[PDB]
């Protein structure tokens, strides 16, 4: 199906085929960028002048002055016309025209052409992508393949603002970037401008700007010699900052001095944007004049960012009247999805969902923020292109496909079967939660309750559980081997492992209910065990960043039914057979008894630690909290928030410090035990 889909669309059920010989009018005065596509879609066809009649331009050439008012007299609109006798691909401006051209190739299939008649135009001014999250920025090849993509989705707009990069941000954004960075970056504007994409380069000086001339000067110089690599859009960003740098009252001035003495001196600047430090509704201040103050000193030209109701949230009528009513013009929207900065062991495949579909009209822009993985973030930015273009027909179901078909065509359904089950960010501090496995919970909820209960589970549902296991299967190893988009495969293979070890574990679980005889059992049992420990190992070794290290995948409905279902039927074999299987369900090499205590203990980079409890705890009489690791390490440190040993027997004392946060420095002292009872979170530290 087009994606966007046109505003205006109208199909006749004849086809014609592309001229074999066709006469081409306006090549010479149409955008360069529209007339390269069309050479490429018409490469083996003669150019002759008798023939087929192609019309190309922008209202204004005179190769298209017959069709002027059937041209939208909409920025970056269009007039695309195909029957029998001519083609004519017209736009509103040379933007227009490229558009055109890019719903053009969509519609060509097998050398045909619908008879159809098209006029389109966008209903969202800016659209677009920021790079503005923490963690590893993407590198100069994905941003190239990012800038095409962008081009053949109608997206106008890359915001650069990676948090980690030193010259946009703390501390040297100030300074030049060096040589090296510095002809990528200009790359990047050469490739931006091919595809039609304003590149707007962002500074984030915020942290230790100085309200003086001399940061205002550096400022400018570091714009200026941005200006000098290609960059015609500007963005200065005040987000995520303390002190100084938040006087909205300083951020509008300097803002309105950039534009008088450089946007409106140079020729050619198009956008100049700023981000607030109050950038959502729950973290402005309601004693506060924050936004009004902004709202009223920006000249109006100069747009505003903000993220919605919280910091992650999804954009509603009643969010966007708030902030207009406060900023004084249309919010340029920065949404946090599928961004996964602060849940960064989860990727997040899943639909673009939630924004209301009828406030166009309310908002200046609107820009997606990605994930770290650039190929992934291509189905939510792809259905953010969608969304932003033509909201009134945003069919999200339908975009998602359309999406994941574009990204993979070689193995498009098991991509999607993947992405199903990886959708979720588990619980996390912005209490934000996107659907997961919502087919398939329906027999797995039915299943559980049965099983858990005492009833016999519908042998349908059992066969349904079955049948999905078998699924990722299949989808893990043809997704591991495929070449057609290796990027995106290089990214997702960590979760693919876990994936298919889910899978797997699933399986034998499923086996361990249909429980033919005791040692089919144990041999199910024991496989399971093992899978626990794979399971460990991929997440421990795989994607190890600061932040959330490791690897979770099917996380909202699947490894909650496997878990629980192991659990349920551990148990009723040791009530049968009075035995003693261990029913826990995530690997842990290390042990923890107590008398207090059946909090699991997590392992994270060279950290070891005890879940953090609820039920605030009851503790008295020498009670004590042991843990026993697998082997003796040098100790780091201890790290605790309301004893030693490498023999279990033979103990030393730790003196803690003291902020209200208790800690003490073993200085590699050996340790395999660590014991704590009543005195005046629980972190060991150690070396690996
Ligand atoms: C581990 C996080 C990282 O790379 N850096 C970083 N992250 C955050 O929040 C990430 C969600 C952050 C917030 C405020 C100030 C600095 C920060 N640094
Ligand atoms: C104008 C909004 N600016 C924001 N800055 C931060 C981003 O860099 C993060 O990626 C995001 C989610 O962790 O949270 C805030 S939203
Ligand atoms: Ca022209």
């Amino acid at each position: 199906s087009l994606q966007p889909p046109p505003q205006q669309l109208i199909v006749q059920n004849k086809t014609i085929d592309l001229p074999a010989v066709y006469q081409l009018n306006g090549g010479e005065e149409a955008n360069p960028h529209a007339v390269k596509v069309l050479k490429e879609l018409l490469s083996g066809k003669q150019s002759s002048k008798k023939g087929m009649l192609i019309s190309i331009g922008e209202k204004g050439d005179k190769s298209v002055r017959k069709y002027s008012r059937q041209i939208p007299d909409h920025k970056e609109g269009y007039y695309l016309s195909v029957n029998e006798k001519e083609i004519v691909l017209a736009g509103n401006d040379e933007r227009g025209t490229y558009y055109a051209l890019q719903t053009f190739a969509q519609l060509l299939k097998d050398g045909k052409l619908p008879e159809v008649e098209i006029k389109d135009y966008p209903s969202v001014r800016y659209r677009g992508v920021v790079e503005g999250f923490y963690g590893t920025p993407w590198s100069h090849q994905a941003r190239l393949s990012q800038l095409k993509f962008y081009g053949k989705n109608k997206m106008n707009t890359y915001i650069y603002g990676p948090k980690d990069d030193p010259y946009h941000s703390a501390p040297n954004w100030r300074l030049p970037y060096p040589d090296k960075e510095a002809a990528q970056l200009q790359e990047l504007v050469a490739v931006a401008n091919e595809n039609e994409v304003d590149f707007v380069w962002a500074i984030h000086p915020g942290q230790d700007i100085k309200w003086n001339k001399e940061d205002r000067d550096l400022l400018l110089a570091k714009f200026e010699k941005m200006y000098q690599l290609g960059v015609r859009s500007f963005a200065v960003f005040f987000d995520d900052i303390s002190g100084e740098g938040t006087n909205p009252q300083k951020q509008a001035e300097l803002l309105n001095y950039i534009d008088e003495k450089f946007a409106q001196v140079k020729p050619d600047i198009n956008q100049l944007v700023m981000c607030p430090t109050e950038y959502n509704k729950s973290w402005s201040n309601p004693n506060g004049n924050y936004l009004t103050t902004l709202g009223d000193k920006l000249n109006p030209s100069i747009q505003i960012m903000w993220t919605g109701d919280r910091v992650i949230s999804d954009i509603t009528r009643d969010g966007i009247s708030w902030i207009n009513e406060r900023i004084k013009r249309p919010a340029y929207i920065w949404w946090n999805f599928p961004v996964s900065d602060y849940v960064r062991d989860h990727l997040l495949l899943g639909p673009v969902y939630g924004n209301d579909t009828t406030i166009a009209k309310e908002m200046s822009g609107f820009v997606t923020n990605p994930m770290e993985h650039a190929e992934s973030s291509k189905i939510a930015i792809y259905s953010v292109a969608s969304y932003a273009w033509n909201p009134a027909k945003y069919d999200t179901w339908q975009t998602w496909k359309d999406a994941i078909r574009t990204i993979l065509p070689s193995a498009a359904e098991e991509l999607e079967s993947f992405a199903m089950h990886n959708s979720d960010l588990g619980p996390n501090g912005h209490g934000y939660r996107r659907e997961e496995s919502m087919d398939i919970q329906p027999a797995a909820e039915r299943f559980l309750k049965a099983f858990k209960e005492g009833k016999n589970y519908d042998k349908a549902d059992f066969e349904t559980l079955q049948y999905t296991f078998e699924r990722m299967k299949e989808s893990a190893d043809i997704l591991l081997m495929n070449t057609e988009n290796k990027p995106l495969i290089v990214e997702i293979t960590p979760w693919v492992h876990q994936f298919k070890l889910t899978a797997e574990m699933g399986e034998e679980v499923l086996k361990m209910v249909e429980g033919r005889n005791e040692s089919y059992f144990l041999r199910k049992y024991n496989h399971v065990k093992a899978l626990q420990q794979q399971m460990f190992y991929i997440d421990q070794t795989s994607n190890q960043n600061p932040c959330q290290p490791g690897v979770k995948t099917a996380t909202r409905v699947i490894k909650p039914l496997i878990d629980r279902t192991f659990a349920t039927v551990v148990k009723f074999f040791n009530q049968k057979f009075n035995a003693h299987l261990d029913a826990t369900t995530d690997y842990m090499p290390h042990k923890m008894i107590s008398n207090v205590k059946n909090l699991p203990l997590q392992v994270k980079a060279n950290r070891v630690l005890i879940s953090p409890a609820n039920e605030v705890v009851k503790w008295a009489a020498g009670n004590s909290v042991e843990i026993e690791l697998d082997a003796i390490y040098p100790g780091e440190n201890i790290q605790i928030n309301f004893e030693i040993s490498t023999d279990g027997k033979e103990w030393k004392t730790v003196d803690l410090k003291q902020k209200e946060r208790l800690s003490a420095g073993l200085q590699k002292a050996p340790v395999k035990f660590v014991r704590f009872t009543n005195v005046s979170q629980f972190v060991l530290t150690i070396e690996k």
